[PDB]
This record gives C-alpha cells, sequence and structure tokens, in this order.
C-alpha cells in the first residue's frame, strides 16, 4: 500500500498473509475457518505446499503469539486467465480449522451478483509496498479508496484515490478490498505502475462469484 496509514492492531481480524520460508509475499481472505481466498496469480508458479497461511498476523518482523498457522490442503480456481487476468480468484482449504477469536475471524461476502456504483467509499489493505525504494511494509497498511468505473472492465472492481498518487503494489495482491463491512475485491492488478495516480487499481469482482464460492466451503 503506497500512501496508506497503519492499521490499528487486530482492525481486520479476516486479514491472511501467504507466506515462503517465514516471508508474506500475498494478501488473502479467511472467509471459513478452514478456507482462505487469494489471487490466482499469487499461488501460480510457486510451490504450495511450502506455503504458510498465516492468521492473526500484525507487524511481520515481530513474534506474534496471536498467529495462527496453517498449510494449503485443497485448491479450487474457476476459469483463471494467467494472460488477461480473468477470474483471478484462488480458494485455499486450510489442513485445519482456526480457532475464531478476537484477533481471527471470518469474513462477510455479499450476494451473488452485487454491484458498486462510482464514488462508493472503500477500504483496502495489505503489506505491500510503501512506495518505490521503500519496501514492503512491516505493518499491516489500510488506504481509503473510492470506486471508479473509468478505465475499468466489468470484469473487475476498480478504485482510485482522489487528489494524490496512491494505491496498492507489489506484495498487496490477493488482498480483501472491504466495502460497507463486505469484502467486495481481491487485489489483482495495477497500471502504468503502482500510485500513478492516473490508472484505477483493479480487483477481482467477489460478488461475481459468491455461488461458486458458496458450493465449495458450504
Ligand atoms: C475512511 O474510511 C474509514 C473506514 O471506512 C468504512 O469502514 C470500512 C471498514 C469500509 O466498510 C468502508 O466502506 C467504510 O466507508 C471511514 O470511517 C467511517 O467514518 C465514519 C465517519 O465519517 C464513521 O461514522 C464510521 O463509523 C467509520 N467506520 C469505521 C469502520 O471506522 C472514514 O470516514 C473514511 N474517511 C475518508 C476521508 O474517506
Ligand atoms: C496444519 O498444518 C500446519 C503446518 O505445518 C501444522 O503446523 C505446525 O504444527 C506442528 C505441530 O505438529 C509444529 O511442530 C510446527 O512448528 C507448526 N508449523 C508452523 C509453521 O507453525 C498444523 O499442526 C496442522 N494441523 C493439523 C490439524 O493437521
Ligand atoms: S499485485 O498487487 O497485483 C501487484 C501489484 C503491483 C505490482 C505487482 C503485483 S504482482 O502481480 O503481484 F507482482
Amino acid at each position: 500500500i503506497v500512501g496508506g496509514r497503519r492499521a490499528r492492531p487486530h482492525a481486520w481480524p479476516f486479514m491472511v498473509s501467504l507466506q515462503l520460508r517465514g516471508g508474506h509475499f500475498c494478501g488473502a481472505t479467511l472467509i471459513a475457518p478452514n478456507f482462505v481466498m487469494s489471487a490466482a496469480h499469487c499461488v501460480a508458479n510457486v510451490n504450495v505446499r511450502a506455503v504458510r497461511v498465516v492468521l492473526g498476523a500484525h507487524n511481520l518482523s515481530r513474534r506474534e503469539p496471536t498467529r495462527q498457522v496453517f498449510a494449503v490442503q485443497r485448491i479450487f480456481e474457476n476459469g483463471y486467465d494467467p494472460v488477461n487476468l480473468l477470474n483471478d480468484i484462488v480458494i485455499l482449504q486450510l489442513n485445519g480449522s482456526a480457532t475464531i477469536n478476537a484477533n481471527v475471524q471470518v469474513a462477510q461476502l455479499p450476494a451473488q451478483g452485487r454491484r458498486l456504483g462510482n464514488g462508493v467509499q472503500c477500504l483496502a489493505m495489505g503489506w505491500g509496498l510503501l512506495g518505490r525504494n521503500r519496501g514492503i511494509a512491516s505493518v499491516l497498511q489500510e488506504l481509503n479508496v473510492t470506486v471508479v468505473t473509468s478505465l475499468c472492465r466489468r470484469s473487475n472492481v476498480c478504485t482510485l484515490v482522489r487528489g494524490r498518487q496512491a494505491g496498492v503494489c507489489f506484495g498487496d495482491s490477493g488482498s480483501p478490498l472491504v466495502c460497507n463491512g463486505l469484502i467486495h475485491g481481491i487485489a489483482s492488478f495495477v497500471r502504468g505502475g503502482c500510485a500513478s495516480g492516473l490508472y484505477p487499481d483493479a480487483f477481482a469482482p467477489v460478488a461475481q462469484f459468491v455461488n461458486w464460492i458458496d458450493s465449495i466451503i458450504q
């Protein structure tokens, strides 16, 4: 996240860190005690058997007793297009079930086909790059963004920060877009580089996949 602010500890207890060798590389969302969702391109060309699913994290540089760590058991994708980044969503079944508490919670998703119009106010979040030559963030970041429909495909939800250069960046991919308490997006791609102030950020449209998601997580 470029141009945001520190999230307060465990403000978003559905926020997930996907890690290789103890290293964050993508975000995700807890959508059931034993399932997370993230972007498909995050687990493409990656050894998924080595990926750790980290719940209850806040600071990537500290030892955190609030964490619960799982592994990936099953993978579900529904027509993911690696060229056009269509259907850039993956569901990952965990090798166990999370203990639901104050710091680890299941996100709420919208109804199937639910659409957000221009101007709606949302919150993006993630541990991604803080800016050019600044590296990924230790502390979970959040960013007020606004839904836009210009420069956006009907198969995405797109957002832009008005008035300054801000947006999601490398490392934020897979992270939830939250609008009115519901997860409407999964960070999918940027254009013209991160925080260009010109191209909106693109999210996988979670609402278009709700029936499919439910048929898996029941
Ligand atoms: C910046 O965003 C915060 C947080 O946004 C709301 O909550 C998110 C989780 C998500 O659901 C968004 O779609 C929501 O817009 C805003 O804080 C809200 O602020 C109002 C007062 O203006 C307050 O009554 C609400 O309780 C706040 N909600 C939360 C969860 O804190 C804030 O207003 C936004 N500010 C700007 C300038 O964009
Ligand atoms: C689910 O998979 C995780 C991933 O390894 C298991 O977690 C570890 O738990 C063992 C206990 O046997 C510890 O020795 C390791 O240090 C843990 N690893 C990490 C990275 O935390 C977990 O036990 C599995 N749960 C079930 C129910 O199978
Ligand atoms: S991801 O958040 O879409 C992302 C953003 C900015 C640069 C690269 C990436 S990546 O595709 O995950 F690498």
